[PDB]
């Protein structure tokens, strides 16, 4: 008997970009090429009460 | 190495008035008062059933 092979078949690795869900309505975002020389990153708010 | 300021905010004061809102269907207004000119103006109503 030969025995016949029928096909070497992949998995499809699908690229998921963060941006391309709808996940990223949850946050806005920001290319920040040299995020690891921040040490701190301070925001800051004024409430006239 | 350093702190990002990213950004600061405030809010906007709501500048509100009586005559904004619909609290002034309840009450007619005036041209002016400029009180002490009446103690007691004793407005009299003459109503005749």
């Amino acid at each position: 008997k030969f025995e016949v092979l029928l096909g070497v078949y992949t998995n499809a690795i699908q690229y998921v970009r963060f941006l391309e869900t709808a996940l990223a309505v949850s946050c806005v975002n920001t290319e920040f090429k040299d995020l690891s020389r921040m040490i701190d990153g301070k925001i800051q708010f004024r409430i006239s009460v």
